[PDB]
DNA sequence: TTCTGATAAGACTTATCTGC
DNA sequence: AAGCAGATAAGTCTTATCAG
């Protein structure tokens, strides 16, 4: 997280890793991924609510 | 395939096994199924282009 | 502490397989 | 044969984690 940043594309405000989009503006691990991958937005559509954890 | 029938959410027309919308009109088999487990359409920006095969 | 990449967990989509 | 509704999985994709 971190007061004054929202996802410039989710738009959600709790994102494990902020990454930031080809224009410096800050975006939330999932977005900033999804771009990198179809070049393009991140469907909001696919917004998920809570945060998975995970395993190794 | 069928002749005259479009997917009355992605549009596609080429879907493994039509289904029908709580409206009776025909949908390709990802769509019906997307919408019988979110109660809501299928978000066309995640219409794939050609379709894969599986196995068992 | 910040942020970009690479890796890979396993959540979701949706092709199949059945039973009407 | 045909058309459709439900269940059950199958990899595909999304994306939390791990390094640099
Ligand atoms: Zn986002
Ligand atoms: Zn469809």
């Amino acid at each position: 997280r971190r007061a004054g940043t929202s996802c410039a594309n989710c738009q959600t405000t709790t994102t494990t890793l902020w990454r930031r989009n080809a224009n410096g503006d800050p975006v939330c691990n999932a977005c900033g991924l999804y771009y990198k991958l179809h070049n393009i937005n991140r469907p909001l559509t696919m917004k998920k609510e809570g945060i998975q954890t995970r395993n190794r």
